C-alpha cells in the first residue's frame, strides 16, 4: 500500500530522450519527447504506476570507477537508491547484471562503424591493419568496455590502438563523436551501438553511413534495482509490447517516419 | 549434487543424432548448437547433465480444454526435467509459467518458400488463395497469428485456422518436407534460425523471402524459482561475450553450408 510515483532514470540521447521545443513552458513529463519517452507511458501504463522522468545527473550510461569502485551514470542511480527504474538505451552486460535486474530486452543492436560517406572502410578488420584513419568510442560506456574486455584478436588489436591514441579517441557524448566524423573529413571513425548509427544516417546533413556488420549481439533492457518488486511487472510488459507489435511501431516512428534522408 | 535433467528436442542444427549414434551412449549420441552449448552451460554452472528428449516431441503449448502444458514447457512446469536447453522462444504466456535465461539468439518468424514461388512478402501471401501456408504446432509462431491483431497477420490466421486439409505440420521436417513436394503450391512460416539452415542444404531448393515478422530471442528456461536460474542467465551472458555463441552459430550454420 501507499503508492509512490515512480522515480524513472534516463538520459537525453536522441532520438530516445529529447527536450521538446517549448519545454520551458511545459510541466513534468510534458516537457520531454522521444522513443523512451513513449515506452515509459507505455510501460507506467501497462504496470499501473505513475512515475516521473528524472534524466541522470552525471550524463553518464555506467560505469564502475576502477579507484573508488563507485558506479557512476544510470546505474549508479539504481544501486545507489536514487531511482526506481531505468528507461534507458541501457545495454545488458554481465557486470552490470550483477548490480542491476534488466527486463528482457525491447530493443536489439550491435556495435557498429560510422563512417564519413567515402571513408575507405568497410569493417572492422580494416580498422584494425591501418593507421590513418583515427577511431574511438564512448567514454563510461559498453562499447568501450567490449574492446577493453575482449579477448578476441582484431578487437584487442583495436583496443591497444584505442587506449594509447593520442589525442584521446574516446568521446563524452554520442553527439561529439558524430560531430567529429563529421568533421575529420574521414580521418576518424566512430563506434557506436548500430541503434545510433541507423538513426544519424537519416538525420542531415546525410553525410555519414553505417559500414559492415555489427561486431557483437546484444540489447537493451528496462533496469530496475536488484530484487526490486517492479522488475516481474516491467518484463512481462516488455514481453506484451513487443508482441503487439507496440516496440516496432515506436521504432519506425522516431527512426523512419521522421527521416530526413 | 544431482545429474541435472535437460529436456530438449531433435531439431536441426539444435540437436541431431550422430551418424554412428547406434554405437554411443548417453549424451555422446547428439550433436549440434545446442549440445554444444549444454556443454558450455554445464561447464560454467558446475554440474552433470543428462540430455532426453522430450517425449511428445513439441516446444510448448497450453491445452485450452485441460490447461494442461505439454512439450518442453510441460517438461519444466510439471517437474520432469530441470532444464530445457533449446530453440526455445521466449513468450510472454511461458514466462508466466517458467523462467528464460536473457536470450541466447535472436530470430523472427519468416516465410520458406520452393525456389520461384511468386510470393515476397506476408502481405502477398494473405491476398492470395492458390498458394496455402501454415505453421508448426503447438509453437510460438502459431500462438503468434491466433494472438496477433494486425491486419495481415489476423488475415492469415483466418485462413489458415479455417483451411482444410490443415495447413499446420507435427515438425518442422515435415513442413520442409511439405514445400518441397509441394511444386510452390505450399509456403511454410517458421523461424528465421531453422529457414536460414534449410536454405543452405542440399537440395537447396527453398529460400528465405521478405523480411522478418518480428523480432524475438530464445532462452535457456528454468522451472519457476528454480535455483539454476541465475547461474545460467550470467553463463549465457559471459558465452555471449566471449564470442563462444557467434562461434557456435557459425559452426553449425554457415560452416556446414553444403549449397
Ligand atoms: C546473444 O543473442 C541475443 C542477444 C540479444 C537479443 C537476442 O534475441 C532477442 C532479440 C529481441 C528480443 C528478444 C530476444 S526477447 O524475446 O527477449 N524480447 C523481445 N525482443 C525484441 C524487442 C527487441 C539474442
Ligand atoms: N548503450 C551503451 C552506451 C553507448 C555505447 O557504449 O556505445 C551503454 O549502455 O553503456
Ligand atoms: N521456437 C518455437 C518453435 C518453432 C516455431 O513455432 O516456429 C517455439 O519455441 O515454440
Ligand atoms: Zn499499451
Ligand atoms: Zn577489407
Ligand atoms: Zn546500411
Ligand atoms: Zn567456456
Ligand atoms: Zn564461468
Ligand atoms: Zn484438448
Ligand atoms: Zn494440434
Ligand atoms: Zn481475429
Ligand atoms: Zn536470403
Amino acid at each position: 500500500g501507499a503508492n509512490k510515483t515512480v522515480v524513472v532514470t534516463t538520459i537525453l540521447e536522441s532520438p530516445y530522450v529529447m527536450m521538446k521545443k517549448n519545454h520551458e513552458m511545459l510541466e513534468g513529463n510534458e516537457r520531454y519527447e522521444g522513443y523512451c519517452v513513449d515506452l515509459a507511458a507505455e510501460i507506467a501504463k501497462h504496470c499501473g504506476f505513475k512515475y516521473k522522468l528524472t534524466i541522470v545527473g552525471d550524463g553518464k550510461y555506467g560505469a564502475r570507477d576502477a579507484d573508488t569502485k563507485i558506479w557512476n551514470g544510470m546505474v549508479g542511480e539504481l544501486v545507489y537508491g536514487k531511482a526506481d527504474i531505468a528507461i534507458a538505451p541501457l545495454t545488458i552486460t554481465l557486470v552490470r547484471e550483477e548490480v542491476i535486474d534488466f527486463s528482457k530486452p525491447f530493443m536489439s543492436l550491435g556495435i557498429s562503424i560510422m563512417i564519413k560517406k567515402g571513408t575507405p572502410i568497410e569493417s572492422a578488420e580494416d580498422l584494425s591493419k591501418q593507421t590513418e584513419i583515427a577511431y574511438g568510442t564512448l567514454d563510461s560506456g559498453s562499447t568501450k568496455e567490449f574492446f577493453r574486455r575482449s579477448k578476441i584478436a582484431v578487437f584487442d588489436k583495436m583496443w591497444t590502438y584505442m587506449r594509447s591514441a593520442e589525442p584521446s579517441v574516446f568521446v563524452r557524448t554520442t553527439a561529439e563523436g558524430v560531430a567529429r566524423v563529421r568533421k575529420s573529413k574521414g580521418k576518424y571513425a566512430y563506434l557506436l551501438e548500430s541503434t545510433m548509427n541507423e538513426y544519424i544516417e537519416q538525420r542531415k546533413p546525410c553525410d555519414t553511413m553505417k559500414v559492415g556488420g555489427n561486431l557483437d549481439s546484444k540489447g537493451y533492457g528496462i533496469a530496475t534495482p536488484k530484487g526490486s518488486s517492479l522488475g516481474n511487472a516491467v518484463n512481462l510488459a516488455v514481453l506484451k509490447l513487443n508482441e503487439q507489435g507496440l516496440l516496432d511501431k515506436l521504432k519506425n516512428k522516431w527512426w523512419y517516419d521522421k527521416g530526413e534522408c
